[PDB]
């Protein structure tokens, strides 16, 4: 292990402003080589709650790793290639304290925003950290719940998830299985077209100005040369428990499809989380431009049909090579 100096020099230190979180720990925004970048912060290995639950060990946290790697790497294939999952800079595991320029960042996201997390002041100097960097993906799907411009950049935002899905499926025989809508990030991009590669066949999304990008890769799974990686939930409790969103029946509705048996591949699942998206494109998301223009009524009615027909596909592959959305 590295001290966290190592991870973030004085300047990159100074630089952090906490940007989310969850149980699994922290979420920061700096800048290096005058680019944002994005650093994940998970305490390993110690007998501590953190934020109610307990620490992951090293093993249990190898999962996100090994597929944080393998989705980032789909940026420079040919055969199956998309840039719609984030890019991941480097990991790290970190000895120590938590840094109190960190903590700094930590109270004034908690007195602005507000925090459901543990004040992370009560580490000793052997504390564990893995330490993630990641490409900056920009705003959360749900932090622009009411910032969209029109039913046109959601069917872009749907186009651009199905296609990685797709790609990612036929790569790593992927499933997401968390994929809420803080796990879609939006950037501005100036690329009218973004591109992708599906067995080989090269084709566009038309951008609507925003490039998405999906992450957090905590309960994924994935293969290569028949070799699984994922998050055995067979045994979770709470997970399948959850109420007062669809998001906590698509938990419910994966363990049906896959009989509790969390190995195998199931791309449904993706299918599963793409419904839960496009219901809130619908149902939740409020865009400073309703749907006035012809062109722009008839996209309205190609989500909606796209909402009633969707869970018949059996992929997210099936979905963008056969689903009328798309053409
Ligand atoms: N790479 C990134 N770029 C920008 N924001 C990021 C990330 C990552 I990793 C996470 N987040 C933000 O933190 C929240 C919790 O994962 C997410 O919901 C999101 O708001």
């Amino acid at each position: 292990p590295v001290p966290f100096s190592h991870c973030l020099p004085t300047e990159k230190l100074q630089r952090c402003e906490k940007i989310g979180e969850g149980v699994f720990g922290e979420v920061f925004q700096t800048i290096a080589d005058h680019t944002p970048v994005a650093i994940k912060i998970i305490a390993i290995e110690g007998p501590d709650l953190v934020n109610g639950s307990h620490q992951k060990t090293f093993e249990e946290i190898l999962p996100e790793i090994i597929i944080s790697k393998e989705l980032s790497l789909l940026s420079g294939e040919v055969c199956n290639r998309t840039e719609g999952f984030i890019g991941l800079n480097s990991v790290h595991c970190v000895q120590g304290s938590y840094p109190p320029l960190l903590l700094k960042a930590w109270d004034h996201y908690n007195s602005t925003k507000g925090s459901a997390n543990d004040r992370p002041d009560f580490f000793k100097d052997d504390q564990l950290f893995i330490v993630l960097e990641f490409e900056f993906g920009g705003i959360d799907l749900e932090q622009m719940r009411t910032k969209l411009s029109s039913l046109a950049t959601a069917k872009s935002i749907l186009h651009q998830l199905t296609a990685s899905l797709a790609v990612a499926e036929a790569s790593l025989r992927f499933e997401h299985r968390d994929l809420h809508w803080g796990n879609v990030l939006l950037k501005k991009t100036s690329l009218k077209k973004l591109h992708y590669t599906l067995n080989g066949k090269s084709s566009t999304i038309p951008s609507c100005g925003l490039q998405v990008s999906i992450i957090d890769y905590t309960l994924s799974r994935l293969e290569r040369d028949g070799i699984v990686v994922f998050c055995d939930v067979s045994m979770d409790e709470d997970l399948f428990t959850g109420d007062g969103d669809y998001q906590f029946d698509i938990y419910r509705l994966m363990k049906k499809e896959n009989n509790n048996r969390w190995g195998e591949y199931h791309p449904y699942s993706n299918v599963l989380w793409l419904h839960y998206l496009t219901d809130k494109m619908l149902k939740q998301m409020t865009f400073k431009t309703k749907c006035n223009t012809p062109a722009m009524k008839q996209i309205k009615r190609k989500i909606q049909e796209f909402h009633r027909t969707m869970l018949n596909f059996s992929s997210a592959t099936d979905l963008l090579c056969q689903h009328s959305l798309f053409k």
